[PDB]
């Protein structure tokens, strides 16, 4: 794999260096400009050898770095969790708010920290690459595969998908507000006096590590738990469905809409079911498309219901390569990044429908779903797609503002923890400063991949589907709507499918759905019912979020500081390093505190001492943790009488009296004043 | 030289020798002397090493507590101190720029613990009282 | 247990192999005193309550069994 790997490394570069004897300028066919354009980007071949060295070792210890993190347990150091087993295991099992902001804050204390500096100069090298390349910044370079030129009509401009995003997320918003409203009204129940009903929730109760799905929560937000879901696996044991007749029934139903047969070699060269140890194999579901009418699945298929609509994920995915077969190699992809998984998720989309159960035999005839069922699908389908939109958007715009260069570098979680706040709903457990990098800890961040691309795939989709229950003549809910035995949407969808990349893809979009830009309305005429059970159940609770309130700020002691007033001339500036001092001597006054009334030996640190909120006129708030254990705050009351045990030491090492150093709830004591026998 | 003396040790070259007399400059009122002031210490020193070298080398050492290690500590509150690298165990801060760093910031360090360059003494760093102004 | 390079955290050594081989195969200074300082700073501090009480449990046994 090396070797062949590099040998078309090789061979594409060595074209691509062939390829710039014909400028653009002079072309005039549409396909060869657009092959052109494909064989000559240069990619990072443009910047220097120190250069590029520099940024595939920083890439490569990135990918090292998250993958092999690992963070340990306090108590016993011994025994440490890498990220895929074990604490993804906490995240989305644990009802403990304790064991879970340890297991947050511990992976962006341990991993973040470490990527931090190599993400800058990420950042900062693949800005000049881009800018070599003749785009404004990396962001650019990332939004131009959406771009079009020269169809008089249909030209897309980079910039124009800002807009696009920002206008449809601005039509989303009326639903994930109501949507979260509904989550933390559920989720107090199950974390009481953690979770205010007027704030934001809290980053690491949203059943998974950063928040980017919510499905995890489906378990303490299900509608109706007295209905059961819709489960057809015993359905499938009792029948003896191997792995299979599963993939013939999803060959029957992408025929019954007038798509191609399987081809021959396809069964044969498949590896449907799991080869066992003997040999060793990866099973994660994918499709293979080795040219030449190749087509392979790869997937250790199982009997369930979600291998099943995984097995008709990858089937669309096999059908859309096929579909554009006679294109030519460079032609041979979807029309952009978003394209290739929305075709293939319509598919499972489709065959999840109960009545696609009842018409293949799987659900018994005998079965009337309830409304309360459609909510509960509706709910559970939400918290997965929902979800993730105003997260993706939110993730996307820090990073375009991180390269276009709006945020200045030591502003990058001051301004994502802000982003996150008023977009997402989602507040921070304990405050981070510039040396943190948790957007940096995420799989796509760290790694170098583009992330809108999930955005627009949840959208496309919808609107495909939508396309496809016109043309299928459905009356019914969208979210009933079926395409099987539908001709015309099967034409309609190969219509779009056999054009791949020969031509735009806004061209491609008025194929299927009529328009040429992404629309949202498909989206919420697909969740309107749940949208209005939602909007009647929140009668009483307060519907939105407010960007003040976070979990510390019961506990936070502020502090202000005016070291010009108290000094006048010869005042020092308040830098990093005395933020460091200051935490220093309110580590040892906790101490003091802790030892001369307590009698209790707690090794407090500078790095306990946690602040927030710093402004220029220096003020700030503080509060102290557990030495070890982040889940404890020492209360308030406590750190205000060991403030007052032992303000004058802090006072004296700043040079200030009582004055200058306010701690806004700690009154100084003046004396008594002697009076004459 | 058959044998060895039990007074050499490594860090004995670059080490900084700190004697205080709470009671000489207090009097009465003179807090005692814990784990609690050592680690106020210590913090105090990595805060002016810090200082020392942001301000005149212009380069960001994120230093800590556990930075300066503390040797000899006696009922004299008479110990030896040095500063390591931020996590470079092997690697020494020089005793020449630790006196720099000390010299530029001595007058914080002296207020943290209400002393008065007498009874903070470094054994190597000679206070200056200052120049005495003359009539016309 | 592990101890960890500073400059490569996501890399530890047990003290059978590596840290072993480090303490008797390595002729730099700086990786020796780096090894030795690393595995009594990460395993010593984690021993001393459990010593003092092990200490203290086995002198009480001794004292009970007429010693
Ligand atoms: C870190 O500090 C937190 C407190 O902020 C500690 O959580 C506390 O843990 C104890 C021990 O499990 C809990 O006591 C138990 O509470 C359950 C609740 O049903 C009760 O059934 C048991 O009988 C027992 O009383 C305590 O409630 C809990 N407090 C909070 C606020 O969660 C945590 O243990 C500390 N972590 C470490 C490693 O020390
Ligand atoms: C921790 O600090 C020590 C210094 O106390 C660092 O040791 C130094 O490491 C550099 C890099 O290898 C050495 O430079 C090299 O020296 C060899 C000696 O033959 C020479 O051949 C090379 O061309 C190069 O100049 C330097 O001599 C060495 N200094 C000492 C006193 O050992 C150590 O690297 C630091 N550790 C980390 C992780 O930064
Ligand atoms: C642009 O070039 C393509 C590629 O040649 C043309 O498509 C056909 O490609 C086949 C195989 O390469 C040729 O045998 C045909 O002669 C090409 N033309 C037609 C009409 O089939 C495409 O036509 C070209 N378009 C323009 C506007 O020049
Ligand atoms: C790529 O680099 C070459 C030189 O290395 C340069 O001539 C060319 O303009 C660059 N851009 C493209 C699109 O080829
Ligand atoms: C597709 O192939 C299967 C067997 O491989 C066959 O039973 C089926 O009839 C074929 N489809 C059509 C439309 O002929
Ligand atoms: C389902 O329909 C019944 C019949 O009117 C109604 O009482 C009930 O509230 C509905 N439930 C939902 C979730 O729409
Ligand atoms: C589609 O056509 C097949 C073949 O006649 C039939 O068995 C099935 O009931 C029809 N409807 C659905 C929803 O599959
Ligand atoms: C003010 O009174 C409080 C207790 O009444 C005392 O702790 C504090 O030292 C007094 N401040 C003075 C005397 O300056
Ligand atoms: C003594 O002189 C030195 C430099 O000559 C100076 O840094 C220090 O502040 C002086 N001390 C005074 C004036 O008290
Ligand atoms: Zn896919």
């Amino acid at each position: 794999m090396n070797n062949a790997g590099d040998k078309w490394s090789a061979f594409l570069k060595e074209q691509s260096t062939l390829a710039q004897m014909y400028p653009l300028q002079e072309i005039q066919n549409l396909t060869v400009k657009l092959q052109l354009q494909a064989l000559q980007q240069n990619g990072s071949s443009v910047l220097s050898e120190d250069k590029s060295k520099r940024l595939n070792t920083i890439l490569n210890t990135m990918s090292t770095i998250y993958s092999t993190g690992k963070v340990c347990n306090p108590d016993n150091p011994q025994e440490c969790l890498l990220l895929e087993p074990g604490l993804n295991e906490i995240m989305a099992n644990s009802l403990d708010y304790n064991e879970r902001l340890w297991a947050w804050e511990s992976w962006r204390s341990e991993v973040g920290k470490q990527l931090r500096p190599l993400y800058e100069e990420y950042v900062v090298l693949k800005n000049e690459m881009a800018r070599a390349n003749h785009y404004e910044d990396y962001g650019d370079y990332w939004r131009g595969d959406y771009e079009v030129n020269g169809v008089d009509g249909y030209d897309y401009s980079r910039g124009q998908l800002i807009e696009d995003v920002e206008h449809t997320f601005e039509e989303i918003k009326p639903l994930y507000e109501h949507l979260h409203a509904y989550v933390r009204a559920k989720l107090m129940n199950a974390y009481p006096s953690y979770i205010s009903p007027i704030g934001c929730l809290p980053a690491h109760l949203l059943g998974d590590m950063w928040g980017r799905f919510w499905t995890n929560l489906y378990s303490l937000t299900v509608p109706f738990g007295q209905k059961p879901n819709i489960d057809v696996t015993d359905a499938m044991v009792d029948q003896a469905w191997d792995a299979q007749r599963i993939f013939k029934e999803a060959e029957k139903f992408f025929v019954s809409v007038g798509l191609p047969n399987m081809t021959q070699g396809f069964w044969e060269n498949s590896m449907l079911t799991d080869p066992g140890n003997v040999q060793k194999a990866v099973c994660h579901p994918t499709a293979w498309d080795l040219g030449k009418g190749d087509f392979r699945i790869l997937m250790c298929t199982k009997v369930t219901m979600d291998d099943f609509l995984t097995a008709h994920h990858e089937m669309g995915h096999i059908q859309y390569d096929m579909a554009y077969a006679a294109q030519p190699f460079l032609l041979r992809n979807g029309a952009n990044e978003g394209f290739h998984e929305a075709v293939g998720e319509i598919m499972s989309l489709s065959a999840a429908t109960p009545k696609h159960l009842k018409s293949i035999g799987l659900l018994s005839p005998d079965f009337q779903e309830d409304n309360e069922t459609e909510i509960n699908f509706l709910l559970k389908q939400a918290l997965t797609i929902v979800g993730t939109l105003p997260f993706t958007y939110m993730l996307e715009k820090w990073r375009w503002m991180v390269f276009k260069g709006e945020i200045p570098k030591d502003q990058w979680m001051k301004k994502w923890w802000e982003m996150k706040r008023e977009i997402v709903g989602v507040v921070e457990p304990v405050p981070h400063d510039e040396t943190y990098c948790d957007p940096a800890s995420l799989f796509h961040v760290s790694n170098d991949y583009s992330f809108i691309r999930y955005y627009t795939r949840t959208l496309y989709q919808f609107q495909f589907q939508e396309a496809l229950c016109q043309a299928a003549k459905h009356e019914g809910p969208l979210h009933k709507c079926d395409i099987s035995n539908s001709t015309e949407a099967g034409q309609k969808l190969f219509n779009m499918l056999r054009l791949g990349k020969s031509e735009p893809w806004t061209l491609a979009l008025e194929n299927v759905v009529g328009a040429k830009n992404m629309n949202v309305r498909p989206l919420l005429n697909y969740f309107e019912p749940l949208f209005t059970w939602l909007k009647d159940q929140n009668k009483n609770s307060f519907v939105g979020w407010s960007t003040d309130w976070s979990p510390y700020a019961d506990q936070s002691i502020k502090v202000r500081i005016s070291l010009k007033s108290a000094l006048g001339d010869k005042a020092y500036e308040w830098n990093d390093n005395e933020m460091y001092l200051f935490r220093s001597s309110v580590a040892y006054a906790m101490r003091q505190y802790f030892l001369k009334v307590k009698n209790q030996m707690i090794l407090f640190g500078e790095e306990d001492v946690r602040v927030a909120n710093l402004k220029p006129r220096i003020s700030f708030n503080f509060f102290v943790t557990a030495p070890k254990n982040v889940s404890d705050i020492i209360p308030r009351t406590e750190v205000e009488k060991a403030i007052r045990m032992s303000r004058s030491r802090i006072n004296d090492a700043f040079r200030l009296n009582d004055n200058s150093l306010e701690f806004l709830g700690i009154q100084p004591t003046l004396g008594p004043p002697n009076q004459p026998p």
